[PDB]
């Protein structure tokens, strides 16, 4: 089953047939990338808000319009899927999803109400794609850039009526019927490590530091209660090496910022009428983030090592999770960054599937976002930002859909794209909601 | 080789699984769409603007966030395709691309800058698809709502260094190189007249009354020059259908408008903080345009029966220009109206290619554009207006990228789908340019 393992433009982009990304007529390559047989291991990656807009702006910058994204362009098999919530009064659509009714979609095949986890518009609890792939023997693994209790890793772990519901004093006070001293199954956190993924890693130590109100482990801080239970706990780059085994004697636990783990590139945020007012930008790397961090390509790299030892498969979910707060925060040399970060992931997630030979990798976005690509002259009423790509020549971005603090998601249908078995699942049109049947299906459960 | 019957949400979409588009697996049917066997036929419909975003708000809308464009969306082979220009002097890209440079990046395979057709950025000329086409001995089609001089159409015939010379006089001022008195090939409309596909429908008559300043027809109107070569006119519904042949000896010019077609539905224009300070609107059909005037699938329609008796095969191209101007507009009922024009005239290409078997469907747009779909309640710095949707809930749109009175183009990589033979080369990755190579080996050409 074939990677696409070179659409950069082939030639001179000023002559016939220059810009051509395609030497050949594809119909025998994508007969070979269609199987039916059963995914042993499935890797779902996840660009949290990377529409088509992103992915494009991404590439234009750090590969040049031309260019090629080696992980994220390099899967076959591709459509476009629609993310739609739901109000949960009504039951009728909710034309833009939030991170958590979107994840809740894709990991129990329900559609939900903005900020519901692993609930649908009754509040009714269903079983997460993880859950099940760990009841049927298989391995499994959560690793995100973001906080751990964060909506997208949450999602495969907790049940709960709030995506705020972090730790025990979150869920009292906003999940009160979710609080473990009112007999529901906990907080975020407490739901996780009852869950019991066999590699867990992200950011979120901090809501670790609180403690239980009631339970087994009542009067000790989550972190002690994961220490008590087995888990084995890594903070860093070098101690996430060391690790030799993750299973349910021994599952893995990283925590590797208080937060959110740190952005890679560092530029200005977008100003109003930034692109003819201000220079225009180039990216540089973060000061602010240390190489003791382990990189989303790192975790993704030890996760496979981990889950791969299982005979009977594994499930991997891995969120490129920033692409979205940085596109929130107007930050093109941020979201940018975290779009190459992901596409550090992708490449060895399909380096792998591709000598396994038995892994279905599926690469895509929980919703759209606000980030567009626009004329260098434009006169936006919103932020905007020069940046020079690899081109040598100018691109502006912009975002324009909100006068507060925060850049807005988009409901924009978007690419979903994938490699190995059950990839044709992917082509044409689907709901994100069909993902979770998909994975399912792959895998038999 | 199948087309996707219904890839609407299946069910209740507050259950589990009530919101899949999918009933089961899809590798089997997917591999039942890829054929290598030649093109007879080919007919690419192009949404001028018409982005995932633009799709998605007209699905929303017309349709439901769970519905199924008939047409649209049901195509089998979808992939991403990119669509920037060149930037005329330094020959680097150019992020985003206008109509004309777009579509002779399809239709002749050269990158160029904007504003350029049939020209690639050393001002020289180049072959375009319908051109070899009408070489070979295929019949020859191209439709648009727009204008038949404007960007679209136009690149299929006319070689000129700016889209703007519509006719003599504007060719005389601002491309003297192609002006016909200059010793070059002639305005836009010059060119088309010598160009002679067997079908040409649209918009455009203004251009017409113009009078030729050199050649043969010097002193006569570019009406009257087509009469004396032959053209059967045809200016409305009743007549267009009235014909009963189109072939070298009578081609086939259509006029229905002075400038373009009359856009299918109306609302208002969307304004600042208009989804909060005005209420939710509906659209309704254009009570100023006459039922006289031919339909995007009317047009489609006579073009299909009148090309379809060539037997060594035809291409045609069909454009619903009016999303891209409505979008300019920032008016959301326009847009989607248009869309929902188009959508009717994929149903009849599809309908027609399923029956024939070897004919080869395209599905795409030039470009993206600036509509965004957003939360109800966003406050935006641009102009945003709520409309109720099919649903039976609220859809806001959002145009943020221009303070000057038209909306602007985006950059965004764009969704394309094909069905028939070669669609292959559709999905993935690919870039504008390779579309004119697919349909050029598709045909043999
Ligand atoms: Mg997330
Ligand atoms: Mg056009
Ligand atoms: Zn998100
Ligand atoms: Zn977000
Ligand atoms: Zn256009
Ligand atoms: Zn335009």
């Amino acid at each position: 089953m074939p990677v696409l393992e070179n659409r950069a433009a082939q030639g001179d982009i000023t002559a016939p047939g220059g810009a051509r990304r395609l030497t050949g007529d594809q119909t025998a390559a994508l007969r070979d990338s269609l199987s039916d047989k059963p995914a042993k291991n499935i890797i779902l990656l996840i660009g949290d808000g990377m529409g088509d807009s992103e992915i494009t702006a991404a590439r234009n910058y750090a590969e040049g319009a031309g260019g090629f994204f080696k992980g994220i362009d390099a899967l076959p098999l591709t459509g476009q899927y629609t993310h739609y919530a739901l109000n949960k009064k009504t039951g009728k659509p909710d034309y833009v999803t939030d991170s958590a009714a979107s994840a809740t979609a894709w990991s129990t095949g329900v559609k939900t109400y903005n900020g519901a986890l692993g609930v649908d518009i009754h509040e009714k609890d269903h079983p997460t794609i993880l859950e099940m792939a760990k009841a049927a023997g298989l391995a499994t693994g959560n690793v995100s850039t973001a906080e751990l209790q964060d909506a997208t890793p949450a999602a495969l772990v907790a049940h709960v009526t709030s995506s705020k519901c972090y730790g025990p004093s979150a869920t009292s006070e906003k999940c009160p019927g979710n609080a473990l001293e009112k007999g529901g199954k906990g907080s975020i956190t407490e739901q996780l490590l009852n869950a019991r993924a066999d590699v867990t890693l992200g950011g979120g130590a901090k809501t670790f530091a609180e403690t239980a109100t009631a339970g087994e482990w009542q009067g000790k801080t989550l972190r002690e209660q994961a220490q008590a239970r087995g888990y084995q706990l890594v903070s860093d780059a070098a101690s996430l090496n060391s690790v030799t085994e993750a299973n349910q004697q021994k599952p893995l636990l990283g925590l590797f910022a208080d937060g959110n783990m740190p952005v890679r590139w560092l530029g200005p945020k977008a100003t109003y009428h930034g692109n003819i007012d201000k220079p225009a930008v180039t990216c540089t790397p973060n000061p602010q983030r240390n190489d003791s961090v382990p990189t989303l390509a790192q975790m993704t790299d030890k996760a496979i090592e981990l889950l791969s030892k299982n005979e009977k498969g594994f499930f991997l979910q891995v969120e490129g999770a920033s692409i979205d707060k940085q596109d929130h925060a107007a930050n093109p040399c941020g979201q940018i960054g975290e779009t190459v970060d992901l596409d550090e992931a992708v490449q060895r997630a399909l380096e792998f599937a591709k000598k396994e030979g038995n892994t279905l990798v599926i690469v895509t976005a929980d919703h759209a976002h606000a980030s567009q690509i626009v004329a260098p002259d434009t006169k936006a009423p919103g932020l905007t930002q020069a940046l020079n790509t690899k081109d040598g020549a100018v691109m502006v971005m912009s975002y324009g859909n909100s006068e507060e603090d925060s850049q807005e998601h988009t409901g924009s249908q978007l690419r979903i794209a994938a490699y190995g078995p059950h990839a044709a699942n992917v082509v044409g049109l689907t709901d994100q909601t069909d993902l979770f049947y998909t994975m399912k299906a792959a895998l038999g459960l």
